[PDB]
């Protein structure tokens, strides 16, 4: 069909005639525990509790990875003022991945795409890619097997199979999936390029020699494009990506309300303990009943509760996200004390982030970028 | 109106009425003078023949170079395996420029727009402009004020103020210039930033301090994109090119076809003594009479006859060039007579070249680039 980002749903939205009408396959348990086997370790819960749901070649990827093949974890993140909570997901697993594996891990940030999307100027965009390093850097990857950089400053070293890209995609195959205007600016019109080149390991020449597959991470929300992606690697002899995909993390509104994450909408992971706190008692939809008798003899719903499914995605110990679907199903807990229960978990998870961070000072990160040139 | 370079005439092409539905002046000769005045020396002959026959902002350009400000000449190549006879005016007349006011020359050969059209491989490409390289080099330029690129080599240097470009210009100001038709690739697109950018100093960050107004020769052809040009400029901030535009160069079916100059269509800059001399008298199309009494009592027609065009435009001594358009006016010279002046003419005039041509071996090719280097 090839809509944008506009896959539809209702109520909740389901996945799995998402995931079917898209035509990929949900992660079987048995591939988590392929990488739990090879990873020599526990597996993470974004796996165990489908945080990360479906994969597009994975069996591939991991075929690979026991190969001893050069393979590598990619990235892309758009830079903006607010830093919303979801960024975290696919930092936080690049890095479990990269342990798991020890494993090239490359991540572009898009500042002139920014730039392209009347959203900042050059500078501006540069502040903000300068804060995103840091926000990346604080998760604590291998550094020396982790390469960032931003457009503006690699973009000769690809530009070559850029133009390759380029010349692969057809307008019309594109401007669709994102609704290019006619009165929209050449630039926009191209940036699909820029935002596909980079998932294939010849545009990484400094540190290939062969191909190297490449398992990108994304949410959901952008099945479509990657199958784009597909197509172009196959019309260029490229390396089709393995991609694995994420369920989208609900705005504060529920759960079925897809807008644009701000501060207004969600957690930002520069919030205070504090306005945490506020949004998840405050703004945090909930999904209990309103007699608190007909909580308690009809349950709490889980399902449309946002507190919840915020825990349920970044929480973890399973065993205490178990306890609350458990209790605030049969209504054991009242909205209240879950918020109680979600702001603190919450609290704990930003405060520790924010610890991981302080360090990743002004200094640290041109220590690194010095460490990265070449 | 604003179409692609169709701009259209009959019989003859005009070129008044072309010039004013424009919007561009035709170079006064004040403004000849002017130039002799500043450059020390005999004017050429493709200002006094009106080989340049159109200006934008000639006297503005002037100014500057007289209040010794910063100011820079340039040309871009399209890249071709067959290089036609036209390839010589812009060349020259930045070599004589150059000359003329001891002033920087830029010339850009874009590399990826071959690749971008589907007409050749980055290889194929890069040989190619290589290969241009050395006809341009040919000319006998100022080497230390004259800097040649290819896009692929130099794109990172300029991209910054591409993607200004790119943001600065809609689809729909294009998509006429040019027939865009969204089955065409995304890079084919974005093409008019990488030959539009070129046109300003803040690309050239390491030739200029200020900005630098710059002067661009091409052909009338393509007066609307320079107007295209001037819109973005404003909303840059950046300086209006002043351009000048030289009369097409006739392929040897005359004079009103337009077709893309080949090796069936026009004199190659790499043909043989003889090759030339074959193509003036076979293909040539001659503007003479049936009966060649008609001829003596009814003149000849320069007006259409592609060989005296040709002598009109690079020849060197005007003194034979009105002798020859006299005698062929008034019936005292017939076609054949003409086309073996001409013949002899323009065998000297490749053999010339050739022979400036000859010591720009690979050596010297190579020794120019790393010169150039930064």
């Amino acid at each position: 069909p090839s809509q944008l980002l506009q896959s539809f749903t209702t109520r909740t939205t389901d996945y799995n005639q998402l995931i079917n009408s898209v035509g990929i396959n949900a992660i079987t348990p048995q591939q988590i525990q392929r990488i739990e086997k090879l990873s020599g370790k526990a597996p993470h819960h974004y796996l165990s509790r489908g945080v990360f749901l479906a994969e597009k070649s994975l069996d591939k990827f991991l075929d690979d990875v026991e190969a001893k093949k050069p393979t590598f974890i990619f990235i892309q993140k758009y830079p903006q003022k607010e830093v919303a909570l979801e960024e975290y997901i696919t930092l936080e697993f690049a890095r479990y991945l990269q342990d798991a594996f020890n494993i090239q891990v490359i991540i572009q940030i898009l500042d002139d795409i920014k730039v392209l999307n009347r959203e900042a100027t050059i500078n501006e965009a540069s502040k903000m890619s300068n804060d995103l390093m840091k926000y990346i850097l604080a998760f604590g990857f291998n550094e020396d097997k982790t390469f960032i950089y931003t457009d503006y400053q690699y973009f000769g070293k690809m530009y070559r199979t850029i133009s390759l890209v380029e010349k692969a995609t057809a307008y019309n195959v594109v401007q669709p999936f994102f609704n290019f205007e006619y009165s929209d600016n050449i630039g926009k019109l191209a940036s699909p390029s820029i935002m596909t080149a980079s998932m294939f390991s010849q545009s990484y020449s400094h540190f290939f020699s062969s191909p190297a597959r490449c398992l990108v991470l994304d949410s959901i929300k952008n099945v479509q494009f990657h199958s784009i992606i597909d197509q172009i690697a196959t019309t260029l002899n490229f390396i089709q990506p393995t991609v694995l995909f994420h369920k989208m993390v609900p705005l504060l509104s529920g759960v079925t309300k897809f807008d644009i994450p701000s501060d207004h909408n969600s957690i930002l992971l520069s919030d205070n303990a504090k306005q945490v706190e506020r949004k998840i008692n405050k703004l945090a939809f909930s999904g209990g009943r309103n007699t608190t008798e007909e909580h308690k003899k009809l349950g709490g719903q889980c399902d449309i509760d946002v507190s919840f499914q915020l825990l349920n995605i970044f929480s973890s110990d399973n065993a205490q996200v178990k306890d609350v679907e458990e209790k605030y199903s049969k209504g054991e807990l009242l909205s209240g004390e879950l918020k109680k229960i979600v702001s603190a978990s919450m609290k704990d998870f930003i405060v520790a982030y924010d610890a991981k961070k302080k360090p990743i000072t002004t200094a640290y990160l041109k220590a690194y970028i010095s460490k990265t040139k070449f």
